[PDB]
């Protein structure tokens, strides 16, 4: 009931009591840990509503108050009659902030309370969606001084009138299978690109083509829109010491904006809820550039560096990795676009985690995702024991809409 | 039940059925994953099923399941348990068991090697002097003048829990640590507590940065005794860098033989509380953990200073640059001295090949991602994007309390 986590570097031991409020399943059992698996009615709805409203009212120190009891009754009455209910703006904001607070895979959560929430529940069409998104992009980007934001479109009703952003991120690069056999641009986006082309997009067929938005309103067929090119802030990548680096012709976008997840607040399901923050440098320099299924540039970089690539034991891959990540951070910093390096981000996280343990009784964290994809051991999260469990409100995965959508 | 794992780099999907043989607990529940938690006198009644499970596995493995020899062995073990409360393993069973404990070790990236383990049966040992002699032979054999060979030495099993064999050292070879009055540490901070015990026991400490600890050995539940491993048996590598000539002057070296001596080996329900086992190093164990952990030799700052990196802000990645250079140095040094070592790219590539083979031939390969992914450059190794399933198979290696906490002193 009281669970201990130890830091193996500092010997500090912390006690978790918050896990007793865990609700969804982890995927693990007493027999098998699924910690490294990436994806492991009115009747149902009122309990979830009550659970949420209780935590809300507690948070504003009005638990058991008349206003609390009246609100619970109101929602009971609304579900009984309408089969769903509507969140107050205050509840929406609290819910969205807490879904981020509860995101056990996010190292960036020290920031959770400063989230700007844009209520787009009045949106009715795809063109409406496009306007809201352009506004979110411009607000979040803020000329390179990035601010966290989320935009919340209308909730699911009967599941046949869903709002969805078909893009996995608001901003991402196209991917094209070539006659050659290789891939041009981002291999991660090959399927989505094809769908854009099949829906009508005139693809430029280049290496860094910002994809169009494919937007679905009210369960209708999705529609194509181009984000105003002047709202997409991009950074050309150069190195502070290697002059040949710019010649690789690399760039990335400044705004990471996840658009394919589902937000659950008090049983209500927000299927379109794009949210954005700013990048940790390794996300671009390790994952996006160096994964074998992504831009896969390690070999090209190592070649230009004149490293001995005969044997793995020369650590050429590791040298090239560091330099690529130096270049990313240098480029963003020189262009004054917000970015955080993995040492700074994980140090901030450990501070946030300690605050959370003392003020809230715990901080669910998924070590597999919290430890950065390079230099793990020399960051303060590596030696930190974590407990992973699911709290609501939450962000959840959901299937890609092209499998689901009835055309 | 069939469980699928995916590789996110290759899209290759494997199917695990071996999890159906899982026994002990993970620490996890449907509500809480304890995947990142480091640590999450048996009755006759519990013992025979454990014995039987094991002997069934052993006899299937030799393709004699259900044979007369199999049935006779079950009956022979059953009666032995009835009349003595325990039983003795045959040598073949002990060998099989020890190899399987390694094969089942979910935190071990080196498991491609599991079937090539030299097993030294020390079950006839009765004294700490006898233990010392067995351990010297193990070290000499495994070291093999730098051409390292995997080995385990198995001392007598637990009986009543009052007569345990223990190696009090956490590894057979490890460097002393000395906490100074000023609060600094000379040598390896991981071994301060054990060093103090050795000193208390009568060890004359050289008080240097790399003093090889004496062995502290307990036989048959007696008080442990001190022994110095012959210096000529301790193979060490001075650490230098292929391009930086000042690296050697940091004064670093490390021992070639990683030999874990504090774990418990469980086979067929029997408990082997002294079972030191050794392989060879992956480079990051020395370069990342032993050298660069803050609670260890903590050399990152000193190295980065000598490299003249911009240390004013973490975003220069000065820490990461120094880390790579230190690890290059460790691999270069071992390779130059012809002492076996494996780099993390090679070790993880071999492990993935091992893992896929295990899925194909065995129905699974329990693996602990937190441990399998190397402590640097995780994502560019082929294990990072590999989904794994962690579960406990027996035979197994287990943690046990440090013996100074539990031992009843005879004086
Ligand atoms: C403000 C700066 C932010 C930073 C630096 C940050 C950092 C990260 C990183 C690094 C990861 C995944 C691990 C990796 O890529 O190496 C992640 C995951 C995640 N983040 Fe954050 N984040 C930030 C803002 C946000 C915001 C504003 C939200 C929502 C409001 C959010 C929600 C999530 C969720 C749900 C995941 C897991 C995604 C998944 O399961 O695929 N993050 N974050
Ligand atoms: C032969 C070469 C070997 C290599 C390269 C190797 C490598 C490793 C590494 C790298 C780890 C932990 C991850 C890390 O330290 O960064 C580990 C853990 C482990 N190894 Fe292996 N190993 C080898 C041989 C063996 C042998 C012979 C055994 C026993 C028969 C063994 C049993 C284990 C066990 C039980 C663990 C988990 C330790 C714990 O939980 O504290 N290994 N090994
Ligand atoms: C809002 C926000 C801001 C910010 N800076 N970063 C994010 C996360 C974005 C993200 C996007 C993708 N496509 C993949 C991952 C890791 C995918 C992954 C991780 C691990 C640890 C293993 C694996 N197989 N895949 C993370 C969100
Ligand atoms: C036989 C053998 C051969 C060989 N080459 N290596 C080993 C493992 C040795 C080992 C020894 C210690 N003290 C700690 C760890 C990991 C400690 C650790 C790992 C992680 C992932 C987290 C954490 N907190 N601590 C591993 C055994
Ligand atoms: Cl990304
Ligand atoms: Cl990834
Ligand atoms: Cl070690
Ligand atoms: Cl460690
Ligand atoms: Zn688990
Ligand atoms: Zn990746
Ligand atoms: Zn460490």
């Amino acid at each position: 009931r009281f669970l201990k986590v130890k830091n193996w570097e500092t010997d500090v031991v912390l006690t978790d009591t918050l896990h007793l409020k865990s609700t969804l399943e982890t995927g693990c059992t007493e027999h098998i840990c699924m910690g490294s698996i990436m994806l492991p009615t009115k009747d149902q709805l009122f309990p979830l509503a009550k659970e949420f409203l209780d935590q809300y009212y507690s948070s504003i120190k009005r638990f058991g108050s008349k206003a609390h009891m009246d609100r619970l009754e109101e929602v009971n009455k609304e579900i009984e009659s309408t089969s769903t209910y509507q969140l107050k703006d205050t509840e929406l904001i609290y819910g969205a902030k807490h879904a981020w607070r509860n995101a056990s895979r996010c190292v960036g959560r020290i920031q959770w309370s400063k989230l700007q929430v844009f209520d787009a529940r009045d949106c009715t069409t795809a063109h409406g969606m496009f306007n809201y998104i352009c506004n979110h992009v411009k607000y979040a980007t803020n000329k390179g001084n990035l601010r966290s934001a989320i935009t919340i479109f209308p909730q699911r009703t009967d599941g046949k009138h869903d709002f969805r952003v078909w893009n996995s991120q608001l901003i991402r690069y196209a991917g094209y299978k070539q006659p050659d056999g290789s891939t041009l641009g981002d291999p991660a986006n090959v399927q989505f690109t094809e769908i854009c082309i099949q829906q009508g997009w005139k693809a430029p067929r280049g290496r860094f083509d910002v994809l169009p938005l494919l937007l679905q309103a009210n369960g209708n067929d999705p529609e194509l829109f181009q984000i105003p090119p002047e709202l997409v802030l991009e950074v050309p990548i150069r190195h502070p010491k290697f002059d040949w680096f710019k010649d690789l012709g690399l760039k990335w976008y400044g705004l990471p904006a996840v658009s394919n997840m589902l937000l659950e607040i008090g049983g209500l399901e927000f299927s379109a809820c794009p949210f954005s923050g700013w990048y940790m440098g390794t996300e671009i320099g390790v994952r996006n550039y160096c994964d074998n299924s992504r831009y896969n540039i390690l070999e090209e970089v190592a070649k230009k560096m004149d490293l001995d690539m005969r044997k793995t034991s020369s650590l050429w891959k590791d040298q090239a990795l560091v330099e690529i990540n130096i270049a990313v951070l240098y480029s963003f910093q020189s262009d004054k676009v917000t970015i955080v390096d993995h040492h700074s981000a994980t140090e901030s996280f450990i501070k946030h985690m300690e605050n959370e343990y003392r003020c809230r009784g715990g901080c669910p964290a998924d070590w597999v995702w919290i430890v950065p994809p390079m230099s793990g051991s020399i960051t303060p999260v590596f030696h930190q024991e974590m407990l992973n469990y699911r709290l609501t409100p939450s962000f959840e995965y959901q299937p890609d809409p092209w499998n689901t959508h009835v055309w």
